[PDB]
């Protein structure tokens, strides 16, 4: 299992326009388009994103390069960020993965935003931030995917995801 594996597993693929969970334009997997609650938007968006006129459609390869784009992105936010990076140092591999799967989904300033969750990982107390981690609002409106991802923090390993 691996960064992109365990991504893929959490949004899913789609080929054409859709709505996340929060009702906002997305394609591929999980690249938010805009939050603007125009379809026009959207796709001018698209199509100044991959460089084409898309008419909403992408295809698989298109959908994997926005995703590469992504993953490296939330990466480097990470490393950017003075309260992630020193959090994501301290970490083992599985656990960073974790970290990136929820900077992906809210953006850095999201995430960087869990004063107590960040001090408890950077502490090592698992089961600590686990309780946190679901006092949320990201707890309650994603649970299956937040339990996923609350679990690989506890256990280090990738179970949630078998
Ligand atoms: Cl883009
Ligand atoms: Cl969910």
């Amino acid at each position: 299992m691996n960064i992109f594996e365990m991504l893929r597993i959490d949004e899913g693929l789609r080929l054409k326009i859709y709505k996340d969970t929060e009702g906002y334009y997305t394609i591929g997997i999980g690249h938010l388009l805009t939050k603007s609650p125009s379809l026009n938007a959207a796709k001018s968006e698209l199509d100044k994103a991959i460089g084409r006129n898309t008419n909403g459609v992408i295809t698989k390869d298109e959908a994997e390069k926005l995703f590469n784009q992504d993953v490296d992105a939330a990466v480097r936010g990470i490393l950017r960020n003075a309260k992630l990076k020193p959090v994501y140092d301290s970490l083992d591999a599985v656990r960073r993965a974790a970290l990136i799967n929820m900077v992906f989904q809210m953006g850095e300033t999201g995430v960087a935003g869990f004063a107590a969750a960040l001090a408890a990982l950077a502490a090592k107390r698992w089961d600590e931030a686990a309780v946190n981690l679901a006092k949320s609002r990201w707890y309650n409106q994603t649970p299956n995917r937040a339990k996923r991802v609350i679990t690989t923090f506890r256990t280090g390993t990738w179970d949630a995801y078998k």
